[PDB]
């Protein structure tokens, strides 16, 4: 029982006054792992937050939608179905068909 | 200058006989690299051949176009533009926006 759409939940408040918006680039950190917890990729782990441009499909559906949700300095997590992830096609190798990803993400910069 | 559409350039010859068609199930092992070279999957390290279903949009466009022109056997090298692959997303960590994937492939079986 994956969700329907993509949950948020706001771990840790963040500055309440920047948020993204469709077209800016953020600067994220963030933690994939399926729902069995394996981790699939960390901008962490490679000790420089991953960069993007948010809200016109360059990231994952379920990314496009939560990251606004978020102001600069906040960590949440988002848990993301299938049909907004990688779908049927998952990631040969790492994520399999209509795999539900969890992923913690911190907000550290919008432009 | 990525290509077109998708290369497939046939290195060893299958038996010329069994080609997958739309709906079934492909048996192969493959390796996959950027055009650098830097290998980012393959199913001959994990010592297992992927299965999959063919044609039905549960793999990679470039793989749905170009594996069925393999005959059982049959060693092939895919040359996959973005737009056919993982497109402007790529996946974090391992494939870049817009990336050419090299896919050197192994049919090893149809159901």
């Amino acid at each position: 029982m994956a969700p329907n759409t993509t949950e948020v939940e706001i771990i840790s408040e963040g500055d309440g006054k920047v948020f993204p918006k469709v077209g800016d680039t953020v600067t994220i950190h963030y933690t994939g792992t399926l729902e069995n917890g394996k981790k699939f990729d960390s901008s962490r782990d490679r000790g420089k937050p991953f960069q993007c441009t948010i809200g016109v499909g360059h990231v994952i559906k379920g990314w496009d939608i939560g990251i606004p949700k978020l102001s600069v300095g906040s960590q949440a997590k988002l848990t993301i179905p299938g049909h907004e992830a990688y779908g049927s096609r998952g990631f040969p190798g790492l994520i399999p068909p209509d795999a539900t990803l969890i992923f913690d993400v911190e907000l550290l910069g919008v432009n």
